[PDB]
């Protein structure tokens, strides 16, 4: 069971292309050195763009020279001298990770696109906005649709802040010290086109703070983008009935079509600590190791193999969710009440020239008198508004105006349409300069 | 017990000297606006400069304006109008931060300069590289102490990236939608010297990405520390007895003083899951917060408070165990064998025209001839290493230098005198850039 | 900073009434090994029942000694003799755990009480049952407050389980091996009215076992409470108004009081990751420690400390929402729907003969025969139901009963009143052997 | 990639021989209620006993009814009737785990098993007891080998325990409300074996306590085995040479043979993170979910699927390891030392009649003398040591066995042969009443 928990080849089939690249270039440093002649560079250099399976073998690397030793045979066994298991598979993950974080990057960006420009489409629907579940002001759906743009532009400033980190090359660092054949490493890194040579061996060897940081990023990546589905899935209830999901993004409710039946907003937000497990792992497996690589190390490899396989495939579902996204605008506009607006009388007697407590002991007056005149807010008549503050007059008609109270929050950052259209620039243009 | 759940003051009594500040600026905004007249907002203002305990209160909110609302009264009441609780604390936490992580990004600055300093200072002396526990290669002091730098150099290089994402401005942003009064963001973010302000309402109201970065950083940095101390406690050992504890840093042993026990490289230890124990938490705390703040939230400040107050302590421990660490260099030195030299022999042959897998049979049939001969590779004759290859000269005598074979390591982070020199500058360098 | 690092006397004042208690028998063990005489047994016995603060003092376990050495002074020295800090500790926190659990047992036997017996008189109201958060059945309310009880259930049956592996003596296991002045283990289990001493010195003192399961538990409960109070904050939604919060256990809603502000329901899941924190901490500071007791584990008491505080609190709160709880009745009723009632025409010919594939195809027939009808499912005539099945007949009309529907579901642990009913007794019947 | 994401089958293809078993019983059971004929039931049944794949199918659920169809298709569209997905499958899970901690906790008791022979057979050799990482006491090694035992058998009381909590029969509880067409519980928890029905319907089809005891569990048991590893990897260190490794599982070490590397005692303790990972995520993927049976907890499976062939493998490893270890006794025997003899010469005194504080002075006077004298604690003469207390007799020359300050720990749990004799009996007595 040892050695077939020993065996790499299950899950790290993937680093291939990655291992034959990672090679051609230490295949060019060493005749650099002097190490190959160009001949046999030029030999064991082609085998490796000329390249089954076999029992035998424990990893990927393995399975390589493996084939590279029949077809060439000679020079194969020089091709791996001075540059061990431990900063061969290092530089056989930095390489894949920063490809696959290119990718990453790529789909976060189209959600935030595909948000952002929905909801300058969508810019003049209202709706409520709610704090403990409970119905509190009239507020934009652009600008709820834009709080997750902010939230998730965020985790695109972050993974790009790793995509610089990974860019780190450590072949050349050998098993504990580095390499002791001289190959300089510089030309290491300009093959393997990456930022710059890392300034320790030991470091490169035994860190893997590259994928704890992209496990740390997953998991608040998903912790925003579970409360994007928690907020949906709420938004989809038959009580509520803010959005209707798709009928291709949605679960099959037969004999009650009604129930028009969540799941891939569900399927988002199970992941949340699917994705926090392995960071919650990868950070513990190595809580205090000794020294300079030990085998503890050889889980780095699964678990940005499964954290990334979930991102990169869940994010394009968030995208598929919320451009496909169709909303009950009717329900939503009835979905406001002049009980939100009581708030309101209070911020036009402060303009008035009064002061708040005040203001706000005429707007508790004026909701008392309602409450005892039965008829609502709507139904209070001006003289009556002019009992409770003389200074109320004519303008209190507009103050039942859901969109007036909504193009009160100004202010850069409110929710005024003023105001959402700044804010569908600046994520925009954060974009731009990424 | 519900309120004296609700009651926040005994672990947010620190916000006061926050509380204060945050409010003289917004006493700055209304008036600009129009609010305040400059009469009464010198009157406010100065209150705020001029500010016991009650037991009706429940946050450190409440404590200054119950406060501030004696001595001036009046105005009082105003000076709190259309900023709330909500987004009134954020802007209480992103200020103690931002002030919190300067201080957090001196004392790790400090922890890296030590190192580096020492690593100079000590950079001639050997002790063996470990890979599984066990003694493989002949490496220097300071590429020990060295690695502990590039690696604590990262986590400030982190903590200068959340030190910006902490540095927004959330004030004005109301409740759920904006500020309804207009009272200008751009005054609010230049008086409390911020970077920026927040391009939306509901996410500087509902997120605290702020601090769950914040967390995952001190997660990583103590499994860094924590990783420094298992190093440390192990090369104590009686049994290894590489470097000795200061008696200041180091736990009372009686009728047995041989035994130097060690504590403050425990306590270290010990943190790792403490620290991210947190974070496990607070990311887990709010899994999928349905919309704009929930009173879930209240966990963002205990929480921020134990872990910086845990890092900002840590690490100055840290620095002073490194400090004062006496080392007992002749152990050190008389740490190291020939076994570990017998790979020396395959990079001889190899400088010497000759091809790895039989460079390396070749010091192969070397250590099976010692073993045969008994008298170990320093004892052995020239001709003999003449009959395992013609190559073997009179230069043999140099591969039995620890030393010779450690600057053998060079090429840009090796553990030659060259390389440690050069990684010396980097850190240095690196840190001249922060 | 270390000293005051290593200082435990701020949380661990708890431990008084334990530290004495555990000494007047570790007193009357000695005596009886003829370690001490009984005159001045009786001597430091009293102290330890005759026992401010100082400064120079670390733990609890000194403040007592400490303070015991002045008014007897003699026999004081010798008291301590053989039992080591941490044997001391391990019998000074067991101890604690076990008062406290009993505790912690009887609260949330209440609570499980206190639903019950609510279950037993709401039995007969109605409201729905949802999947995906969507109206799916007709089921009964005491059908859904049984649910909390069963799964409360469990964390008791847990906890009693834990209570029996804290009752374990530790105490006489020395440092490493145990006890070498001889005193007998047995009496020290019998004055401390334990269970049973432990079968080895250095588990006894390494392990920590028994914080960690009870800290397993608890981040298990509120995951269970967690879900109770999502699921009582989304019906106190102004949306659905299933049921009203007390004024009492209810946040102040001002100008617009029909938003009745839930936070305790809110208080009680925030915990779940506060509570969920400590144990994947508690969990990670011991992930590999080396041999007998590192100072490590002085992590032991802080958590315990917090997560019980946190527990026995939450738990009252939770009973204290259940019990108050006011439900709005005619809205839970007017709540269903006979769309819901669709899948209820299948099982009726199903009685009658039939076949389900076919029976719920019937079903679907008839659906779409009120659809293009345009009137619902109880608007449907007999001979139309003919037309769709000969089988159907008279005994349509009672299937438009929501109750019926709920008295359709028998066979132990359906949603009859027949089955709340057994439920019912099943768990206080399993209450009663606890 | 949703439907891809929807898919079970990769993972869920072990439930085959759990899926055919659970339906042959409710076929049984809707017969005697009368909704198969046994003519008919006859003919499902043998289906489910003579039952490649196809695309269309999401579960394994589907896979089998979708065979079951041709073979039989008239009776097998029935054969589903009244039991979903949601009931059938906790019911396809709590069946595999059941037969798979059944495996599980023979395991474990093997590595119990094999410990306590061990210790009996190497009971009589010595080496050093360490605190913080240092010589402090002679120990014995079968005490050692028994506290990993002690600990181990904890486990299996957990496991035994939680082996009884997923023996519950959830089968015939619908989807939300239990079985409509009344088919008795009764017979389904009798056919399938299990202990005894469930008491509701939304928890046994919502909850998932028994995998999350389970990941609680195994964690735990990690925390146990990869201390055990840590331990050993220490105690395997060339600076050490306690134990040696068995050069099966020990890693390939050449040209420096004396490197005996491990491996398996660290793949051993790397997976304490990978199996508490789960744990970590399994219970935030349920932080709150709202009511009965949502999707999130597809998680379910892939998690206790991945952590039990974690955990059944590598107690093999563990087992693997304790038996085949060869130890280095001379290196072991050598490892002791007077110095940690010296608090011994307290205890001699102590029996002589003298009290401690004294008498551990006369040892602290014993011990600046030899260091003065240069010549340590075996070196001191008779009437020296009758300077420094006249009880100093004869017997003084017995204190310096290390054996017999080892057999000098008595009294139930210490390290005397006594002793460990007496823990040998309790443990694999503990393992008799399991």
């Amino acid at each position: 069971i040892m050695e077939k928990f020993n065996a790499s080849i299950a899950y790290d089939r993937h680093l291939w292309e990655v291992d034959v690249q990672g090679s051609k270039a230490y295949s060019r440093g060493l005749e650099k050195a002097g190490l190959l002649t160009k001949a046999e560079m030029d030999q064991i250099l082609h085998g490796l763009d000329k390249v089954k399976l076999n029992s035998n073998d424990e990893d990927i690397h393995t399975a390589n020279e493996r084939r590279l030793k029949e077809l060439i045979g000679a020079t194969a066994g020089k091709l791996h001298t001075g540059r061990s298991r431990n900063d061969q598979v290092v530089t056989d993950l930095r390489l894949w990770m920063r490809q696959t974080c290119s990718t990453l990057s790529g789909l976060l960006w189209e959600l935030i696109r595909t948000m952002v420009d929905r909801a300058e489409a969508e810019r003049d629907v209202l709706f409520p906005g709610y704090t403990h579940l409970q119905r509190a002001q009239p507020i934009r759906w652009s600008h709820w649709i834009l709080s997750h743009a902010v939230a998730l532009t965020r985790d695109s400033e972050r993974l790009l802040e790793v995509r610089k980190r990974i860019n780190v090359l450590p072949l050349g660092s050998g098993a504990i010290a580095g390499n002791p054949l001289g190959v300089d490493r510089e030309l290491l890194r300009a093959e393997l086109n990456f930022g710059a040579i890392t300034l320790n061996s030991m470091d490169a060897t035994s860190e893997r703070d590259f994928v704890a940081e992209f496990l740390f990023w997953r998991s608040l990546c998903m912790t925003h983008l579970s409360r994007m589905a928690e907020d949906l899935i709420l938004y989809c209830t038959k009580e509520f009935s803010f959005v209707q999901l798709s009928d291709a993004y949605s679960t099959g409710s037969s004999l009650m079509p009604q129930k028009k039946n969540p799941d891939s907003l569900e399927l988002i937000r199970s992941k949340a600590g699917r994705v926090f497990g392995r960071c919650a792992g990868l950070l513990m497996t190595l809580k205090g190791l000794p020294s300079t690589y030990n085998k503890d190390l050889q889980e780095d490899k699964e678990a940005v193999f499964e954290v990334s396989d979930t991102m990169s495939a869940v994010l394009q579902v968030a995208t598929g969710v919320i451009s496909t996204l169709q909303i009950h605008q009717e329900n939503m506009g009835q979905a406001l009440s002049p009980d939100m607006l009581a708030t309101d009388l209070a911020y036009y007697l402060v303009r008035k020239g009064m002061p708040f407590r005040q203001a706000h002991e005429a707007s508790g007056k004026a909701v008392f008198m309602a409450e005892t005149k039965g008829v609502a807010l709507n139904q209070l008549s001006l003289q009556e508004l002019q009992t409770i503050s003389p200074l109320f007059s004519g303008d209190v008609i507009c103050v039942w105006d859901y969109r007036h109270s909504v193009e009160q929050y100004g202010a850069l950052g409110g929710t005024a349409r003023s105001s959402v259209d700044w804010q569908i620039r600046q994520v925009r243009a954060l974009l731009q300069a990424q």
